[PDB]
């Protein structure tokens, strides 16, 4: 297992422009293409992505693609980032691939909002910054792909995922 199998079981794929959990024009793995409430803004979003003209339809291949970009600049974000940076650095590769899934889903931003528990995983205090992943608008939302994550966060294993 690996975060682009991870993800991809996450967030599912599909070729058509279609609606994530919170309303937003999507398409192919999770690729978010905007949060206006305009089909029309998002199907041009989507062809100056791809760089055609789509009619808000892609190809596996170009889902994939968007996918791989995607997951390079959230990993290349975290790096960036002083928040999450050190974080990231303490991590072994499993956890970092819930790290990764987290700012896919969520963004930077929104990630950088657990500080605290940030630092219980920082620390290595495993059940305890399961405890507090699971007190947020992200669980209550996500309950099932939050609970894979936390469960990733606390045993350092894939069972979640298998
Ligand atoms: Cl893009
Ligand atoms: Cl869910």
């Amino acid at each position: 297992m690996n975060i682009f199998e991870m993800l991809r079981i996450d967030e599912g794929l599909r070729l058509k422009i279609y609606k994530d959990t919170e309303g937003y024009y999507t398409i192919g793995i999770g690729h978010l293409l905007t949060k206006s409430p305009s089909l029309n803004a998002a199907k041009s979003e989507l062809d100056k992505a791809i760089g055609r003209n789509t009619n808000g339809v892609i190809t596996k291949d170009e889902a994939e693609k968007l996918f791989n970009q995607d997951v390079d600049a959230a990993v290349r974000g975290i790096l960036r980032n002083a928040k999450l940076k050190p974080v990231y650095d303490s991590l072994d590769a499993v956890r970092r691939a819930a790290l990764i899934n987290m700012v896919f889903q969520m963004g930077e931003t929104g990630v950088a909002g657990f500080a605290n528990s940030l630092a219980m995983l920082q620390q290595k205090r495993w059940d305890e910054a399961a405890v507090n992943l699971a007190k947020s608008r992200w669980y209550n939302q996500t309950p099932n792909r939050a609970k894979r994550v936390i469960t990733t966060f606390r045993t350092g294993t894939w069972d979640a995922y298998k």
